[PDB]
């Protein structure tokens, strides 16, 4: 049930996500999520709800539902932080705001660093930084050796920046995870072959089809009535066959969730098995569409989307 990382650690194929989930609701859901049984939390800075996120992580540590160790935290080092005196700065305000000492993997949250500010996304559409993706790395494998983070990951890279890292002179850690958008609309076939390759674990988000997007004539993953009928051959309903695709594609899945009932219905994923057939059916479904295709960089340096993989 957990993947092994290039650093000796084991991920949880399960996680949270909470992109989306309120502050006043996030607490409440990692709590549950911890009780119900999740071990794995995906977190970013961006998310603006890490403290809510460290609040319900803090109390079950207290109440012993867990320990430390059983716990995989996750997060992200925003575009606005890739300056190399800026990393370290950014990376010890997560681990306040969760209240940890130190995160089992760090991601450099997407390729594009953007002027350092307030402003999440800077304008004059977005202000870029004239860094590049080997000086950040760099900062980020710092992280490492000053304890940290245990290990350091990339999240919507291509292949010809995951390649970048992989051929920097003096390479001292290899990026762990490649968090990717993943789904049955948008299966990455050829990105997810080349990491799975190269030893870095892939985890899929928006596995959903992240239905509560910001940017709402839509495509539905959770509607569409072929996905439905291979629900319904398993008795189980198409969220959990959707959670179910990446793990049998040996993929670590965050499925986000603040109610109680589906969080726990996300869990109950493990005691069936998708055949063969209904994975090659799921795989044909592939359009091409991303939930997250960054708009406003489309013109930036590092805009990961223009290259097919
Ligand atoms: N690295 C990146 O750049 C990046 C980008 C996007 C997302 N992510 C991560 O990936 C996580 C997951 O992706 P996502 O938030 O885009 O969305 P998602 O998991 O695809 O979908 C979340 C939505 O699906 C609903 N949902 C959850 N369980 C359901 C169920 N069993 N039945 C019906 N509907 C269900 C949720 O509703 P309720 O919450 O109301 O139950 C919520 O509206 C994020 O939270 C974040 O952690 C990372
Ligand atoms: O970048 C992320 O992780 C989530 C995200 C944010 Cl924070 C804002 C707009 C779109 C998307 Cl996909």
């Amino acid at each position: 049930s957990r993947l092994l990382l290039n650093n000796g650690a084991k991920m949880p194929i399960l996680g949270l996500g909470t992109w989306k989930s309120p502050p006043g609701q996030v607490t409440e859901a990692v709590k549950v999520a911890i009780d119900v049984g999740y071990r794995h939390i995906d977190c970013a800075h961006v998310y603006q709800n890490e403290n809510e996120v460290g609040v319900a992580i803090q109390e079950k540590l207290r109440e012993q539902v867990v320990k430390r160790e059983e716990l995989f935290i996750v997060s992200k080092l925003w575009c606005t932080y890739h300056e190399k005196g800026l990393v370290k700065g950014a990376c010890q305000k997560t681990l306040s705001d969760l209240k940890l000492d130190y995160l089992d993997l760090y991601l450099i949250h997407w390729p594009t660093g953007f002027k350092p500010g307030k402003e999440f996304f800077p304008l004059d559409n977005v202000v870029p930084s004239d860094t590049n993706i080997l000086d950040t790395w760099a900062a980020m494998e710092e992280l490492v050796d000053e304890g940290l983070v245990k290990a350091i990951g990339i999240s919507n890279f291509n292949h010809l920046q995951v390649e970048m890292i992989l051929n920097k002179p003096g390479l001292k850690y290899k990026p762990a995870v490649n968090q990717i958008e993943c789904h049955p609309y948008l299966t990455q076939e050829k990105l997810i072959q080349y990491c799975q390759s190269k030893g870095i674990v892939v985890t899929a988000y928006s596995p959903l089809g992240s239905p509560d997007r910001p940017y709402a004539e839509d495509p539905s993953l959770l509607e569409d009535p072929r996905i439905k009928a291979i629900a319904a051959k398993h008795n189980k309903t198409t969220a959990q066959v959707l959670i179910r695709f990446p793990m049998q594609r040996n993929l670590v899945v965050i499925p986000k969730s603040v109610t109680p009932e589906r969080i726990a219905e996300n869990f109950k994923v493990f005691d069936f098995e998708l055949s063969s057939q209904d994975m090659t059916t799921l795989l044909s479904y592939n359009r091409n569409w991303r939930v997250a295709a960054l708009l406003s960089c489309t013109s930036h340096k590092d805009y990961p989307f223009h290259e097919e993989f």
